[PDB]
């Protein structure tokens, strides 16, 4: 029995994050916990105050109309308490509701784990008699709260796009509201425990330039190239498979290439030392000493450019 | 209270995906969140002037007689929101609900990473007093809205397979029916992470074939065999134990038949030039250079035709 | 109200596979999705339809009394929706439900994996003024469905033991039924990735019976061994801790065993060898090359028809 | 609404194990699947089957006082089914219910794998105007079925408690039960699958003792000390943190403290023997050949004793 | 429709810990499983004794009007029991709830395995026609069960602050209360299955130092090098990604600080003796020998200072 107007209806949406949590990046989810309201004309619920007794009167969900408010990417339909129901004497409806929901939003894992990410929150309502359209009311939405954490991220900002997409589906109207949460990851931890000790198993890999035993050589790049696929697996695990290339990939990827290309060298200094060949192969490895540090950390200036540098 | 029953009743449906996710490859199911709309006359509902008050009016479920609808290759009964029912002047009810479900539907893996597959939902009703079959109206249907996304995946089309397959089930007959949503899997993270590497190690071990250190080609074969092990492991356990081979199955047996027979070769070289010939164990190492990636070449020939190419 | 009648009730049953699916061996459980049929007399349900005006009636379940049968071996109850109840002019009651739940049932893994099972769906019913004993309607017991696959297994067949357990239980007594499911195993996918691995890197191991080379003996054999705990590992996790010996457990700790001894093998030839001892230190490995690979073959004819053949 | 009593309420208890399962020995947790029976008498109920149609009538719960039992060392309120309900004359009321919960019972993990275990299940009830008191009858007490297993367990005995703890609690009394399953580890599997491997890669260590090759002892000691951290791993995973010692974690210590001085010794023989002093490492190795399995032997019996032999 | 009130409605508070389980260090949650017990005057509730029947009569929540107090740090709505509700002729309700949830609150882990937490259970209650206040009252929060513990966790302490945060939140107040359970980790199985180890295989690194066998010393150091990095894997894996820097953090990657100085040193030894410079190189791991061991434990008392030294 939506409110009878001579007018298109505007419901008033406003999000108070009191908890989030559970960011997935193999699932691209993430689990929030706020405060839903909503506000709303309806005239058939308009009492006069002084006759009727009291400012404002209150009802439950099931006494009115109310608005069938759905979130769009949510997993399964979302949890609601219904915090409060209020009228004001012009029949004006303030509704307050308590909910939790993952929702599912994507996520760019290209300059991870340097990445930044926007997480939404999209609110969509379908209309019938009376059409619906939603707006923001801001003073509502009041952000998040000051305890509001995401383990391991940065909430940088937690704001709503204005006003909405309105389209038509299914032969009906529906109006659909963008909440965005913006997040920056701390990178901190990957660099005690993922980025230095691949590095240092690389550089420990090609120490085996000031050596010329073969014997021992291929011990060297071969258990330094180990460990570098254990990290390769332990990182894979913990992130999505990409359509595109990320950052940390691309550095993991060089560096197979850096290993394979001191096995090369490796090889062939030997094959030549068995050749009688000491001062070419020398020559080789003095080379490489130079060549592999240089190389490499141009490439990465290459990179990181390619990267972050646009 | 089944509807006057002049006719076989017929239940018009349509799928709208609003998100899919959640693919698992080792339990062959995915999540699916989208509108089930049904729509069929009960002309019991038949009012028909615009009187005596509005020109569409709206009943909720428990008022009227609505045709049970079930998925059938589903794992718990859905979790659905009835979003709204609209009856017509002649009775013509459209019924919409919002659902998730984790469907069932099975993989096949012959070319992964380079499979595709196409997905089920199976809708059956199942009849009583008068029978039920069920067909499909397609703007109810219109697939997904085109921020529909699969993680992983690529998605290419959801349709309907518009006839039904209406049969005898115990005592009366059910009619099912079929949509399909087709997805390509995204391969490009396996070739970085996966193929490339598998590859690398393949050939550094082949580096043994311009040595005679047995006492280092021994460390270096079995060094990268232990790293094929651990991919093949890492692969394996994120697919399901299949009946038939699988394309990637096919290249890791391969390899590790690469592997054995290279330890043989090693082993053979190192008895001979022991055993006091060195002529011969020479001629059979060189000769191993270049007969290895030959016939692994042609091998992964016969092997991508027997597999794409068929 | 239970039907009052002269002596004991029989409640006929029937179930329909849907659905299953989720086959977890450490849980020794799997889930099962399927239509469970009851019928049994009410003649004060009995009316003749000339006067009553429809060839059968039907009712919802708080307007009948229907028998609560319950599942034995569930772990939490089975949750269902009823399809239709409908009464035939005699009082004939007809009931069906859709049900999903997971079962639990133990299993053999003596043959693993070319082990067989079969799955039990014990259905219980408990009496009161008149006696309940369940039965099985083979007709509507019409089996499964040909859709229904369980990943990793062949279905070989799906029925019912026809007599029920009587017995006396809280002091009422409670009649028991017996569905059984029997699958046996899809053994294919373990041989590439499992059994010829395994058998490989043992072989592997030992080529260093060609070896005079202590120095790269030892590295061959550790270096196999630790593969083999790999795969121990890994067939090990995918199962349940079984109070008995497995077949594949068998294997896998003869296999422990031949790798120990060719470690003893190994020291002592070169204790021989430095002890200037060559003569013995050479005829006890000759002896080894021909010892191993029979007393390999021996100890697993000896196994398989220890475990398979009786 | 309490029977008005002249007496203290006794309500009679007694727990039917139907299904146990899921014993975790890292959360502590099992999941349980069992009847309650409860019995007391309500005089109000006393009816006289003179008047009515039957010598004893049944009620649904909603009809009756009935006494909240609860259980308390479970994580979330038990899911139950009322099976029965039934006052006979005197009004004795008899009441069924068919319960799954998952309780909480500490574990003593000091003899693991060799530990048993006693279960505990805990019935409270708390007063409010007449006193409640629970109590047990053992004719309702089952222990449980001939077919309860729990895997990887013996099921020792279930029985119960018979007087209860009842004390002050929020200012009201409450009647606490005890009911008592005993269990038993099986510790078979571990023997093939942790205690010997454990066993033969520490022999394997020693070999080391006939060698005199120290990049070979070298090669051997690490490789066997890398099987131990990944079997110290692979136990350690499955138990949870405790702030005593256990068994098996004293064992894989010892071990650890075996290997280190076995290193110790390795280099001790090879600096010795290139001092030119081969008369001292000769020595110290021929002696640790009798010393390490001899200190192994005496340090393995004053553990067990230590740990069992109390 | 909250009492009519002269002034704000002091809702007195109380939380009974029955149960405290399952931590997570990556979620930062716990659960937790008490008594809630609420108290406060609704003077509509006011009864005679004497002409009613009873000194204190017992309603069912629908009856009456019952504050929402709500939990801020918890993930979904409780799951909760209502255990009892009585009234007092003054009007006086006492109110009693058994919940379970698991509760939100962060931790703080720079002394890890040696850091103490405060968990926190904030209760909220929103206003309206009157407004709330809510309160601890000290006995109704009795502490906790001497029975509750927390599976790797000493539990210190459980309080509740005296009182309550009362401000401004959507336009009306709300009264928040801070329950805080003071715990500190049990830190023993840490050191037999982490430290100790962990520095076991940094000795068996520094073994390298009395040899001058390049080709061994390789092995020695990189093979620990390697079960490090095991190390460092597993601990991580089983924590949070703090943006700060932890204490056992700080010392693994102080340990790998170490081994690639200690890999430097053989490098350039073994470089100098075969550049014909023996007697520096000795001397440099002359040097070692006693500067490794002393850095170490210096670094360590700097280290440890710095964590817990304030
Ligand atoms: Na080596």
């Amino acid at each position: 029995p939506p409110p009878i107007a001579d007018e298109p209806l505007t419901v008033n949406t406003g999000i108070y994050l009191i908890e989030s949590y559970s960011l997935d990046d193999c699932a691209e989810t993430f689990k929030v916990n706020a405060f839903l309201s909503l506000s709303w004309k309806d005239r058939r619920l308009a009492f006069d105050p002084v006759r009727s007794g009291v400012r404002v009167k209150t009802y439950e969900p099931e006494a009115i109309w109310i608005p069938e408010i759905r979130f769009v990417n949510v997993e399964n339909a979302r949890d609601a308490d219904v915090v409060d129901i209020s009228v004001s004497p012009d029949g004006t409806v303030q509704y307050l509701e308590r909910f939790s929901a993952r929702v599912l939003s994507p996520l760019d894992f290209r300059r991870y784990p340097f990445d930044s990410q926007t997480l939404h929150i999209y609110l969509i309502v379908r209309s019938v008699d009376t059409r619906n359209i939603v707006l923001a009311v801001d003073l509502e939405k009041v952000g998040k709260n000051d305890d509001v954490f995401l383990t391991g991220w940065d909430i940088e900002s937690f704001t709503a796009v204005v006003k909405p997409a309105n389209f038509a589906l299914e032969d009906r109207l529906e109006s659909k509201l963008d909440y965005q949460l913006r997040i920056s990851r701390q990178y901190f931890s990957y660099i005690p425990n993922i980025i230095l000790p691949m590095l240092f198993i690389l550089f420990i890999s090609w120490t085996a330039f000031w050596s010329t035993s073969y014997e021992a050589n291929v011990t060297l790049v071969v258990s330094t190239l180990a460990a570098h696929i254990a990290f390769n697996i332990l990182v894979e695990t913990c992130l999505p498979k990409t359509p595109y290339m990320t950052y940390t990939g691309a550095i993991i990827f060089m560096i197979y290439l850096f290993y394979f290309v001191a096995v090369i060298e490796v090889t062939v200094q030997h094959y030549l030392k068995v050749e009688s060949q000491p001062a070419r192969a020398a020559s080789i490895t003095r080379a490489s000493r130079i060549a592999f540090p240089v190389v490499f950390l141009l490439a990465n200036i290459i990179l990181a450019f390619l990267f972050f540098g646009f």
